[PDB]
Order: C-alpha cells, then sequence, then structure tokens
C-alpha cells in the first residue's frame, strides 16, 4: 500500500479538489482531500 501527498495553497478549493480526484482517477488509485484553511493536501492511495 502506498500514499503520496501533493500540497497546494492559495488556489480555489473546487479546482484543487478536481485536480486531486482526476489525479487519483488517472493513476487508478484512490484520493482524499484534507483541507487546512486555504491549503489542501491531496493524498493518493494505491494498493
Ligand atoms: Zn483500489
Ligand atoms: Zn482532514
Amino acid at each position: 500500500i502506498q500514499i503520496r501527498e501533493y500540497k497546494r495553497c492559495g488556489q480555489d478549493e473546487e479546482r484543487v479538489r478536481r485536480e486531486c480526484k482526476e489525479r487519483g482517477e488517472r493513476q487508478n488509485c484512490h484520493y482524499v482531500i484534507h483541507k487546512e484553511g486555504n491549503c489542501y493536501v491531496c493524498g493518493i492511495i494505491c494498493w
């Protein structure tokens, strides 16, 4: 099992969330989005 994190700050929430979902989809893995204020961590989990 693997997890990679990608952080983005200063960007629009909907667009950052969409980037993450599509990242997970392209990789055929799973995503989560963890929000702290204006910063977002995209976690991509692959088995
Ligand atoms: Zn899976
Ligand atoms: Zn969270």
